[PDB]
């Protein structure tokens, strides 16, 4: 069974107006099989709108494409983003109770991306742990991967994870 197509599609912004379906495909096929690849154009002029979409056969291929950033396509560095995830670098992690420590969160989340800050929330008056935390990554794709997952188990706790603004 295939991963849902909606989780295999990347929005590609910042395109050169000279990029075509064919040149976009030729570039992004280097990181996987593309089941679809389109440059968005004006309906009347056919002039590029400066963005497009590529759909890979597997989520692993999406990951490979994102890990190969920065992508310079037809002379311009473009901006890939997962098209469906339901742009920030920070998550709320709730439900971690009082026994979850920084190393629990780091050991778990470091496989989603490079962590820059872990903030375990404590009570302003007592210093007791409040049972939630914030994790900041160096890049948004980590967060997009994280919030797409249905489940997050950290330190034996079933955690609620959301984007933090
Ligand atoms: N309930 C089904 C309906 C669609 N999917 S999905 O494509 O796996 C998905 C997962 C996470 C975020 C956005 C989409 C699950």
């Amino acid at each position: 069974p295939k991963e849902p197509e909606q989780l295999r599609k990347l929005f590609i912004g910042g395109l050169s107006f000279e990029t075509t379906d064919e040149s976009l495909r030729s570039h992004f096929e280097q990181w996987g099989t593309l089941t679809d690849c389109v440059v968005m154009r004006d309906p009347n002029t056919k002039r590029s709108r400066g963005f497009g979409f590529v759909t890979y056969a597997t989520v692993e291929e999406v990951d490979a494409a994102m890990n190969a950033r920065p992508h310079k396509v037809d002379g311009r560095v473009v901006e890939p983003k997962r098209a469906v995830s339901r742009t920030v670098k920070k998550i709320f992690v709730g439900g971690i109770k009082e026994d979850t420590e920084e190393h629990h969160l780091r050991d778990y989340f470091e496989q989603y991306g490079k962590i820059e800050v872990i903030e375990i929330m404590t009570d302003r008056g007592s210093g007791k742990k409040r049972g939630f935390a914030f994790v900041t990554f160096d890049d948004h794709d980590s967060v997009d991967k994280i919030v797409i997952q249905k489940y997050h188990t950290v330190n034996g706790h079933n955690c609620e994870v959301r984007k933090a603004l």
